[PDB]
């Protein structure tokens, strides 16, 4: 899109400001990343602007860019099409954990050419003081299949069952739904591609002040 | 014991990305669980049912039984306060989150409430302004630890079509100071609430009656 | 107006594939909302908390306010009856389904309840016999149509560890004949219930009190 | 070494209290995740969409990647077996519970599946036979302990109106003997399934293809 950029306008770089609180404990992180929007790969570095995180940095995954996700056959995903034409979308995600904790993420983006700027507000509450989030006991996130559905032409809901492994070997579960609101209607040729799934893998290296994150995503309508 | 007499609210956010922003003042009786609030839009008319802001639009006015302070009142009394994070999941897949923060000046409360609602169908009763009232409701309160309250309720509106419009609601309250042992010992606690809302396109006049109970037998 | 005075129950099924089967009789007071029931296992010791069978173990004892019949009593009264399909979804992922069917012999009720539960952790409070009591509870009754009711409640037990053990419960009632209009219009309706269970591994002695209410103010 | 070649099903229960009973026979290919089944009503015409019996109507035909026995196959191979308790919660409030029990005789499976469904609106697509197909589906499998599998999937039908009809499904499997440790170390496991159904009101002809996968990349 754009008189001096004739191809699709897909992301090459991003930056994130993520902030909010977990059990009223305030956090704020900023950082920059890159990725490959033809392969569904992204990576991001973050650093606290407020000293050490008093909870598992893994509770920020998957809060920490579907603009890097292509659809099959080199097609644009609806996320990519909304960045391509400047119209955009918003996200409102809610995670509901097996221990009654809730985590809401509110994601907003602006775009400058192939660079994305994210402002994500995240609020989590009701994490038990001896549970794995507050004791920093999460070790990894399981690989995950999300299903994409379209309640109308301007909305997507994605849905997934999200599980971490913990230092004890036990899993820690939540139900996640993400409501996407698009400023412009999603193209009919995307809407007809149902059902659609996305396989995702994440990695995270962290200290108490810094995060180094990676995600691979692959959309698929079949395996067989 | 310093209980509230007056309040003000700045409530803002969006419903299906449509932004709103309202400000106003109210009063209430913390010995009887009554409050009333007027709000006015700082933009234009709301582009959705004003009823979707109920019960977003002050447990500081709720006494506990036999004249005791509720934990919400105790937290105001000593200034330590609490936060609210509320999530409503509707039958049609919509989600509404409310994030409530307060400051206190003597017997005056100032509320800053952020509300984000998404996934309301364009032909549903929220977006077509077809909600007519909110059913009276019983909330259940438990205390999972000395700093945390979880309340839960099934929230239903009546609509012009006669079909009720339902959501399941959970509210997580986070307290800066521990809640009194003697409060913690009485679980669960229930609260019976009635609401009223009169509105124009730009102004809302809201009332709420709330009464806590352990038993009705 | 032929209200219940006695009942009997055969309740059977399995918990995590462990079969159980109990039988026994009871009495109650359908003007007071009281019932008691004594059950004995027909398959020796229960291999799980007997409290997981509460509230599986008779809304025909529930009057509505001012001496009115509840819809459940009315359906006994005229013989037409109703069926129940209840699902409880627990915080630890376990699911318990109950299927309740009744026949009537004058003022006597005969129940056949099938109950299947799975997914209870081996180290959770049901399988370790660590439930200590069931919290008092308010249920909400709604009517999707003239021959169905849905009831909903947040069910919690206390346990020996101090941590409550929670589930969301929904009960779908299917009535053979339409529920009277004068009942349908009393919405919303709530019921306050209290239960007691004294037990061994083979014998359960249960009591329940229930009181319908439209308001508390 | 022993995998199924044939199966028979007796599936029975009720939808909105309307009783149904079907019986029939099928085959499949357990090296490839394929099965087909024919069913005929033993009572009258089905009083609701036959598609609501999909996926009630055999993971013993599912291999795991690389010519592995699934744990479902291993349990048939050694005769120890497993039971299934499935709950579907639909977007309109309906609930459908399935309870599946099997016996084996050589390479033949005999299933006895009890299905109870309630809460389907009179005007909804199940009761108006408005379901047209089931979307292709990915299920997630996890193993909470060595005797239990939980599977989970979002199940959607297409309908004559064009609006999909959605439910959240969970299935709890209880195994009589422990699942092998090598199987337990690989989770989550996913399964891609495709179904077909041709039907009248009295007869169903069903096909399913299933492929387990740990990755797609």
């Amino acid at each position: 899109h754009h008189h001096h950029h004739h191809g699709s306008l897909l992301p090459a770089t991003h930056e994130l400001h993520i902030f909010g609180s977990i059990n009223s404990l305030e956090f704020d992180l900023v950082g920059r990343g890159t990725g490959n929007p033809k392969e569904g790969y992204e990576e991001l570095h973050l650093k606290s602007t407020k000293s050490a995180l008093q909870f598992s940095p893994w509770i920020l995954v998957p809060q920490i860019f579907y603009q890097y996700l292509p659809f099959p056959d080199g097609a644009m995903s609806p996320f990519q099409a909304a960045m391509n034409d400047g119209s955009g979308y918003q996200v409102h995600r809610t995670m509901q954990f097996e221990d009654g904790a809730t985590l809401t993420g509110i994601y907003r983006y602006t775009y400058e050419g192939t660079h994305i700027k994210g402002e994500f507000q995240v609020i989590g509450t009701g994490f038990p003081a001896d549970g794995p989030v507050m004791t920093n006991s999460l070790t990894a996130a399981d690989w995950c299949v999300t299903k994409i559905v379209y309640p109308n032409e301007n909305t997507i809901i994605d849905k997934f069952d999200w599980t971490y492994t913990t230092t004890s070997g036990k899993r820690y579960q939540s139900n996640v739904r993400s409501n996407f609101t698009f400023a412009k209607p999603i193209a009919a040729n995307i809407l007809q591609k149902q059902p659609m799934f996305v396989f995702r893998k994440t990695e995270l290296k962290h200290s108490k002040t810094e995060l180094n994150f990676k995600e691979w995503q692959t959309a698929f309508s079949d395996v067989m």
